[PDB]
């Protein structure tokens, strides 16, 4: 599809057998989570931006289908007050800014 | 352009006559950029990112032309970790996300 960028871009993806809304982000290097308890191990890590840092939970190899298109890397969830898809999945499912 | 995300999408902005460099975030509902003096009046704001809240400087309809596209919006100042580029003016240059 072609989103334009009115509105946030809010789409619906499917992450751990749950569906949820998230911002297809270009300005997130990595993906952000809201809180979730998903199994298997992780790694502690701390992302910053406006308003400074948060404290995650790095969770590598988790599959993400975002509208249908199949992704498969790391995950970082953590006290985000958004869903954040950054471009490490971006990439995998063919997205591009265009203009 | 088609701009892929494997790379940040970083590009080069004209704002008050001086050239800097922006990253593209359709994550960003407003464009944030880092302390720099600009001509004009301005109110005081407050934005909020995935850190917290900030204290910015609202400059209206500030003349900003991005990768040679012409924009005119409202541009706020303050202690961003990183030039943003928001949707705001992401529409004004006929931006879109595309997968
Ligand atoms: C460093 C570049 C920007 C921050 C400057 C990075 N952000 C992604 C943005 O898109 C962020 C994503 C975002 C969206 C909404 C709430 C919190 C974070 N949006 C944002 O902060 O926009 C602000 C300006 O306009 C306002 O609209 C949204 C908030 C305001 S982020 O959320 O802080 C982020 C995401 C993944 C990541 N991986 C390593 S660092 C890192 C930082």
């Amino acid at each position: 599809p072609q989103i334009t960028l009115w509105k946030r871009p809010l789409v619906t993806i499917k992450i751990g057998g749950q569906l949820k809304e998230a911002l297809l982000d270009t300005g997130a290097d990595d993906t952000v989570l809201e809180e979730m308890n998903l199994p298997g191990r992780w790694k502690p890590k701390m992302i910053g931006g406006i308003g400074g840092f948060i404290k995650v939970r790095q969770y590598d190899q988790i599959l993400i289908e975002i509208c249908g298109h199949k992704a498969i890397g790391t995950v970082l969830v953590g006290p985000t007050p958004v869903n954040i898809i950054g471009r490490n999945l971006l990439t995998q499912i063919g997205c591009t800014l265009n203009f």
